[PDB]
């Protein structure tokens, strides 16, 4: 079945967009909360899209499953820890994962999200529970696990917060800063909570990563790139829009963080119309293969490399390079990303 059946790298993934259903359940009887349903797939049909939707439309996919986890310690270290098991089924050797954690808190953070009593779980110990959980799920199913933490758009007053977070942290497991949720905000790139928490991420050596492009024009690229300072792109794919931005990113081997069936699941591609990727290919650009959101969008790693092997003619050879681009673009020290390269090429051969 599987279109790619060699080990595989990945950048871009969201922890809060991968739970199991079935633990959403668990955890919905057992504090109280309740879902609009009670079978584990029920629960993914209505939990989860098969065709395009709204931002509104997709961000109450969050508001039924998010009081589930948020909140309580041994749902995020679950999660965690059942990612990595996930990830082991995709035949992934290496994965970051990211996730905002003021977002999984409910204590120390203004607004308290998703409606939510107040409570004790703070931002910095759902980054501790994250982290374990992960550890765990390196050492029992053999996939290497890094984190990324976000940072949220409209909100730029958590973001010193993030910047701390990712230092406090560092190595072990997060290795970098992103930024995300709704690029479409006027100006949010250039939020000085932001910006200042992207100049601290430069001054002590934390990795950077920007949502930008996928939704939004070429210029929120630009700023990702010119202010923000990124060393990859989530998605990216108007800076086409642009061909000397383009053309410049192509000059530096700037790293895209492709999702292809998201983008067609959010609306960011139309189906009817070049998908970047497949320019991507032809131009030989830096660029990865990546989920999203596999709760959500229905989806495992193999239905990114099957719509394209099916739908755009990808071969094997394009697989293994990308994977390589991945695992060189990967925010690991660069002795583990030797390693990483070497693992990949002798399963290449
Ligand atoms: N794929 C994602 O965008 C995503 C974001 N998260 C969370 C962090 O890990 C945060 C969820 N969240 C909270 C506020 C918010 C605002 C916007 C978005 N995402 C977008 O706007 C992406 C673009 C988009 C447009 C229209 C439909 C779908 C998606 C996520 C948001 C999980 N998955
Ligand atoms: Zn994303």
């Amino acid at each position: 079945t599987p279109a790619f059946d060699k080990p595989k790298v990945e950048l871009h993934v969201h922890l809060d967009g991968a739970i199991k259903p079935e633990t959403i359940l668990y955890y919905g009887k057992r504090r109280g909360i309740a879902l609009p349903a009670d079978t584990p797939e029920e629960l993914q049909n209505i939990i989860g899209m098969d065709k395009p939707l709204t931002l509104p439309d997709f961000l109450a996919k969050f508001d039924y499953y998010m009081p589930a986890i948020a909140g309580c310690r041994d749902a995020i270290k679950r999660i965690a820890y059942e990612f990595v098991e996930m990830k082991a089924k995709d035949g992934v050797v290496y994965v970051e994962v990211r996730y905002s954690p003021h977002l999984l808190a409910n204590s120390k953070v203004e607004p308290i999200p998703w409606n939510q009593a107040e409570g004790d779980l703070t931002p910095d110990e759902v980054v501790s529970l994250v982290n374990q959980g992960l550890q765990e799920g390196e050492r029992d199913f053999g996939v290497k696990v890094r984190s990324i933490l976000c940072c949220m758009r409209h909100q730029p007053s958590w973001s010193s917060e993030v910047v701390e977070l990712c230092k406090k942290y560092r190595e072990q497991t997060v290795v970098a800063i992103d930024l995300a949720g709704d690029e479409t905000i006027e100006g949010s790139s250039l939020f000085p909570g932001h910006v200042q928490a992207y100049a601290e991420a430069v001054k002590s050596g934390v990795h950077r990563t920007v949502h930008a492009g996928e939704v939004g024009s070429a210029n929120v690229v630009k700023e990702a790139v010119d202010t923000l300072k990124t060393e990859r792109l989530g998605h990216g794919y108007h800076t086409l829009e642009d061909t000397t931005l383009y053309n410049r990113l192509r000059q530096e081997n700037m790293h895209f963080e492709i999702c292809p069936w998201s983008s067609y699941l959010t609306g960011a591609w139309k189906p009817d119309t070049e998908h970047a990727v497949i320019r991507f290919k032809n131009d030989q650009v830096n660029y990865s293969l990546n989920t999203d959101d596999p709760l959500i969008f229905k989806s495992t790693l193999d239905t990114d490399y099957q719509m394209t092997k099916k739908d755009m003619g990808f071969t094997e050879e394009e697989f293994k390079r990308l994977n390589i681009n991945a695992a060189k673009s990967s925010f690991l020290p660069e002795d583990e990303k030797k390693e990483l390269l070497d693992l990949l090429y002798k399963a290449y051969r």
